[PDB]
């Protein structure tokens, strides 16, 4: 027992499958988005209560908290817009159009220092996600686009983005299975490699930033050497219910969700990793020698597939979010022993 479970509550205000659920930078608020475009903002400590609720007219694909004003939330649409939402005032501060042919704002990342954000903007899916896309750098003070990064060999949909701790690096994963690491001072690709067969779904820097972790359509979780391009440190085949596609099956009818939100999350020091499963979050210890990753804690509590997760620590206490296709979000409190 490397953690103690202080409890597990349920936030049940969403009536459709969850797309995203992220804890804010203060560690006090959750922003969750379902597939019907409903955005909810809610606290949970010490009880669950809803601070804001709204139906988007436009489809919403992405969500990201601002780093230097806890209350601000970036939202990316399926109609080529990024909107800044004030969760305190409960109104949009602005909405910027992407003057382009790329309506799907698949990913948003706010820089740690608060001065910039990036978004990915992709062409429509094919009647596959092997479609063009762009990666945009913005200035947060003006909320204007500053530049877009060229993608090698071709424009491609970027699914996931993450900054390192200082913000000088940005790691991305794309629909072509390639990870691209950007130097955000020189505005160039410092490094790229083929990571997965099929799409990359999530990317993250290790706590120490000597590696990046990725998870992709081939069901692999891989850890890469950040100093040597494409060199693996470790590799695991996760259970297929870690990567989906996620299926909720009356008869005849089924719902199918491909990974869109964060598939993995980490404790504050990057020693443990939360993943999706059919019945709840499954936590692994990182850094082990074992050739097969063994589950060290199963949070359970779900009656439908978990499709996205988060893990936040504040006041020296961990909060795990697990979100499922029935729209339920379990919030599990963990203290480290
Ligand atoms: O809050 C504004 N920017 C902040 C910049 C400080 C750092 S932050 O708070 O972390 C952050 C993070 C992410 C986006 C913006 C900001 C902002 C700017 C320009 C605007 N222009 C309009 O037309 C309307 N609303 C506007 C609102």
């Amino acid at each position: 027992q490397p953690f103690i479970v202080l409890g597990q509550e349920e936030y049940g205000e969403h009536h459709s499958s969850i797309m995203h659920c992220r804890v804010d930078c203060s560690g006090r608020r959750v922003a969750s988005l379902d597939v019907d475009g409903v955005i909810k903002v809610w606290s949970f400590n010490p009880i669950m209560q809803t601070k804001a609720s709204s139906i988007s007219k436009s489809p919403l694909l992405s969500l990201e908290w601002a780093t230097k004003r806890d209350r601000l939330l970036l939202l990316g649409s399926g109609v080529g817009t990024v909107r800044l939402y004030d969760t305190e005032a409960k109104k949009n501060l602005c909405e910027i159009n992407i003057n382009d042919n790329m309506p799907r704002i698949l990913s948003l990342a706010c820089s740690p220092n608060g001065a910039s954000f990036v978004c990915s903007a992709a062409a429509p899916s094919l009647t596959m996600n092997q479609v063009p896309g762009r990666l945009l750098l913005w200035d947060t003070k003006t909320m204007k686009q500053q530049l877009q990064f060229s993608l090698d060999p071709e424009p491609i949909a970027i699914n996931c983005t993450a900054f390192n701790h200082n913000g000088n690096l940005l790691v991305t994963g794309a629909a072509d299975g390639v990870i691209r690491l950007f130097d955000m001072q020189q505005h160039e690709c410092a490094m790229s490699w083929r990571a997965h067969y099929g799409e990359v779904y999530s990317v993250e820097f290790s706590y120490d930033e000597n590696t990046v972790y990725s998870i992709g359509e081939d069901g692999k979780f891989i850890q890469w050497n950040i100093h040597k391009s494409g060199l693996k440190v470790s590799e695991y085949s996760l259970p297929s219910d870690a990567t989906g596609p996620f299926v909720l099956s009356y008869s005849g009818y089924k719902q199918v969700q491909v990974p869109r939100g964060r598939l993995f999350a980490f404790d504050s020091e990057g020693n443990y990793m939360l993943t999706c499963s059919a019945t709840g979050g499954v936590i692994y210890k990182l850094g082990g020698d074992e050739k097969v990753l063994e589950s060290c804690l199963s949070l359970g509590g779900h009656r439908a597939p978990v499709v996205t997760v988060d893990w936040s620590t504040a006041m020296d206490c961990g909060t795990c979010l697990t979100a499922s296709m029935d729209g339920k979000i379990k919030l599990t409190t963990l203290l480290a022993h």
